[PDB]
């Protein structure tokens, strides 16, 4: 049906409160609504002519007679509401173990571990920036050789340490250590950072000998099935370390969310045949966690001035997805995710008379479906494909 398959999550934006929601202490819940009200209308003319208003009806928003394509929004059936949970249930899997956040730091059961397994103290145990916690303990870390763990406002644990105190080698053991230690529920992470600096006092700086342990995903995914069956998985921007590189061919970094969009523009102009695979990130870690309504609101309409340019790439037998993996709704109490359905938008060129509302999506899981009917790969064991819909 479709020889190219080009899937977007704009990450972490939700489209209001999920059944589930209060489970999270996230009832009232709503990305783009809250942020349509902050910005006393969205301008988002582009999402709108593919049907988001369609969907549900917000500030800026509203619904079209003829959508350019299909949509509907889809329920998150995993237990957590973290961008791994999110994107491995999209890709055809089901999460029962949630991934972890430590807004007050690690549990002192943890630390305790990793101290007696190092030999060295833990310093810090916050939520911190690098620049910041090496501002204040990069000294300290020095001088007596403890170990600098700290975390963002996403599932992260981050060692920092001195390339001249502990060797960059050590520092490795020493996060292979933490990553064994964090895989257990109690205090399940996404990922160990090794976060090594150089310098000295009030003139410290991170180098480029960062490494990331991350978990694989919990299952073979609908990308390992179509790595395996020998078609293009092209995976741009955060989606390649989400999956630890399960299941992708090419892997194409990006520093922005327009770089992200001119790598998506890239790989509409290569021939493949298979999945190219895009994250939007900035939504989530620069506005979301950040608690900023304003930068998420421009930020949005800088993604959606990007899209007719993609309209007028997309062949006749290219198919468009646009999605999210969870909500973080930047009014909301807190600095973690929020527990929220996500808008679904399908299009393709040849969908001549428009599209129509599809049913609402009962897991993430259907994206995979879809993407696994389309090109006859093994079906995940979850997930119930649209593609027919499509027609
Ligand atoms: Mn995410
Ligand atoms: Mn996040």
């Amino acid at each position: 049906k479709y020889k190219r398959i080009f899937l977007v999550v704009m990450d972490s934006v939700g489209i209001g409160e999920a059944p589930d929601a209060e489970q999270f202490g996230d009832l009232g819940s709503d990305t783009i609504g809250h942020i349509a009200e902050h910005m006393n209308g969205l301008q988002m003319p582009n999402m709108v002519k593919l049907g988001l208003g369609n969907i549900r009806e917000m500030k800026g928003i509203s619904k079209v007679e003829k959508p350019l394509g299909y949509y509907t929004k889809m329920q998150e059936k995993s237990t957590g509401k973290d961008t791994m949970t999110g994107h491995w249930e999209i890709m055809g899997l089901y999460i029962d173990t949630p991934f972890q956040v430590f807004p007050e730091g690690f549990p002192k059961e943890l630390l305790d571990e990793l101290e007696e397994k190092t030999g060295r103290k833990i310093i810090g145990n916050k939520p911190a920036s690098g620049t910041e916690i090496l501002d204040e303990l990069g000294q300290e870390q020095m001088e007596t050789g403890s170990l600098i763990v700290y975390t963002s406002a996403d599932s992260v644990l981050q060692i920092a340490a001195h390339e001249e105190v502990v060797p960059l080698d050590e520092l490795y053991k020493i996060c292979k250590i933490a990553r064994e230690l964090t895989l257990d529920e109690k205090y399940m992470v996404g990922r160990v950072i090794a976060r090594p600096f150089v310098g000295e006092p009030g003139n410290f700086t991170r180098t480029p000998n960062r490494h990331d342990y991350a978990l694989k995903p919990f299952g073979r995914t609908v990308m390992n099935e179509l790595k395996d069956s020998d078609y293009d998985v092209i995976a741009i921007g955060k989606i390649s370390d989400i999956y630890d590189g399960e299941g992708v061919t090419e892997s194409l970094r990006t520093k922005s969310n327009m770089d992200g969009m001119d790598k998506l523009v890239d790989t509409l102009n290569m021939d493949f045949t298979g999945l190219s695979f895009l994250n939007l990130v900035d939504f989530d870690a620069l506005f979301g966690h950040r608690r900023d309504p304003q930068g998420y609101g421009e930020a949005l309409q800088e993604y959606d001035a990007r899209l007719p340019e993609v309209f007028a790439k997309l062949k006749e037998d290219d198919l468009l997805l646009i999605t999210a993996d969870h909500g973080n709704d930047p009014i909301h109490p807190g600095t973690d995710h929020t527990r929220e359905y996500v808008p679904l938008l399908a299009y393709s060129p040849s969908m001549k008379e428009g599209g129509q509302e599809l049913p609402l999506r009962q897991t993430f899981a259907d994206i995979g479906a879809t993407v696994a009917e389309n090109f006859g790969v093994k079906m995940p064991e979850y997930g119930t494909s649209f593609l027919n819909e499509l027609k």
